[PDB]
C-alpha cells in the first residue's frame, strides 16, 4: 500500500583501500543495521572476474557494469518496491543467483560508479567521494614500492577517465593528502585532510571555522592547549571546485590525546552534532578504525552527521 515514508538514498563513491568500509562502519554507528541497508554496486557487474580478464578490462571500466539494471533496481527500491538483486562473489569472482532486497528507510549504494550515471545521480539524496592522493594511496598499500606503484599505475587511466570525474557531482569530497607540517616526509602517516562541501543541496549547510563566508588559518595549539611539534593546523574558506561553489574545511596533523580532539570540536560550527562532544565520542567509539587520530576519521564522522541531518530533514515532512 501507499506510504507517507520517504526512503532516503545515499551514495558513497571510491576505490578500495580508500577507507570505504571504515566509513560505512562509522555510518552504522549513526544509523544502525536496522533501518539502513547497504548495497555494494559490484553486484551490478555485467562481467565476472574471468569475463573481465578475457575481455581485457578492469572493474573500473563502464563496459563491465550494467547501469541499466542498476538504475532499474535503485529506482524500484526508492519507490518502496522489493527487488531481486544479483550478487557478485568477491571470493569466487562469480555472479551468484540473486537475493531479495526489501526497501528500507535509508538505502546506501557504495562502490566505484554511484555518481557515474545521470539516471542514478538524479535519485540520490546525498553523496560522498573518498579522494586519496596517489601519494597517500601508495603509502597505505605499501604499509614494496616498485610493485604497488606499478599496480596503481596500471589502474590510473581507467581511474581518471571513469572514477575521478564523479568528484564534481558529490555533495562532500573527503580528500586525503600528504602533510605540510613535516619537511620531506617518507611514511605518509601524518595526513592533510580536506572536507570539500558543495553548495546547492537544498538543506545542506556546511560546517565551518569562525566565519562561514571567509578564509581562516588556525593553529589551536597555544595558551589553552599544549601540543608537541609539529602539532595540529586547521583551515577553512570558500572556494570553487569543478565550477561549483564549495566550503572547504581542512585539518593537518595528528591528535595525540582527547583534549586536542574536544578542543577542535568545540571550535567548529554547524557540525550537526546533537550534544557537545558527540563528534569526539563517535570518533573514539572505535579506536582501532584507521584514521581515528587524524582528519580522516574526523571528517568521516562529520560527513555522517551531515547525512543524518539530511535524513532528518527529508523525513520531517
Ligand atoms: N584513514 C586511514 N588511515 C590509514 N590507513 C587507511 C585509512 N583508511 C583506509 N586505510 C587502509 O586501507 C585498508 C582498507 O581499508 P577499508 O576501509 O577496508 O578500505 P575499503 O573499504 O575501500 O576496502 C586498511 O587496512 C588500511 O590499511
Ligand atoms: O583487476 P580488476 O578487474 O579491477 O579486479 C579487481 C577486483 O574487482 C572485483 O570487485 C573483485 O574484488 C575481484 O573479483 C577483482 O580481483
Amino acid at each position: 500500500m501507499s506510504k507517507p515514508d520517504r526512503v532516503v538514498l545515499i551514495g558513497v563513491a571510491g576505490d578500495s583501500g580508500c577507507g570505504k568500509s571504515t566509513f560505512l562502519n562509522r555510518l552504522a554507528d549513526l544509523f544502525g543495521t536496522e533501518l539502513m541497508t547497504v548495497i555494494c554496486l559490484d553486484d551490478y557487474h555485467s562481467l565476472d572476474r574471468k569475463g573481465r580478464k578475457e575481455a581485457g578490462v578492469t572493474a573500473l571500466d563502464p563496459r563491465a557494469n550494467n547501469f541499466d539494471l542498476m538504475y532499474e533496481q535503485v529506482k524500484a527500491l526508492k519507490n518502496g518496491e522489493t527487488i531481486m538483486k544479483p550478487i557478485y562473489n568477491h571470493e569466487t569472482g562469480l555472479i551468484d543467483p540473486p537475493e531479495k532486497i526489501e526497501p528500507n528507510r535509508i538505502i546506501v549504494i557504495e562502490g566505484l560508479h554511484p555518481l557515474y550515471d545521470e539516471r542514478v545521480r538524479e535519485l540520490l539524496d546525498f553523496s560522498v567521494y573518498l579522494d586519496i592522493d596517489d601519494e597517500v594511496k601508495i603509502a597505505w598499500k605499501i604499509q614494496s614500492y616498485e610493485d604497488v606503484l606499478a599496480s596503481i599505475e596500471a589502474r590510473r587511466p581507467d581511474f581518471k577517465a571513469y572514477i575521478e570525474p564523479q568528484r564534481g557531482h558529490a555533495d562532500i569530497v573527503i580528500r586525503v593528502m600528504p602533510t605540510q607540517l613535516i619537511p620531506n616526509d617518507t611514511e605518509r602517516k601524518v595526513l592533510r585532510v580536506q572536507l570539500i562541501q558543495r553548495e546547492g543541496r537544498d538543506g545542506f549547510e556546511p560546517a565551518y571555522l569562525f566565519d562561514e563566508g571567509s578564509t581562516i588559518q588556525w593553529t589551536p595549539c597555544g595558551r589553552k592547549l599544549t601540543c608537541s611539534y609539529p602539532g595540529i593546523r586547521l583551515a577553512y574558506g570558500p572556494d570553487t571546485y569543478y565550477g561549483h561553489e564549495v566550503s572547504v574545511l581542512e585539518v593537518d596533523g595528528q591528535f595525540e590525546n582527547l583534549e586536542e580532539m574536544i578542543y577542535v570540536e568545540g571550535h567548529l560550527s554547524k557540525t550537526d552534532t546533537q550534544y557537545y562532544g558527540e563528534l569526539t565520542h563517535l570518533l573514539l567509539q572505535h579506536k582501532d578504525y584507521p584514521g581515528s587520530n587524524n582528519g580522516t576519521g574526523l571528517f568521516q564522522v562529520l560527513t555522517g552527521l551531515k547525512m543524518r541531518a539530511a535524513y532528518e530533514r527529508l523525513t520531517s515532512q
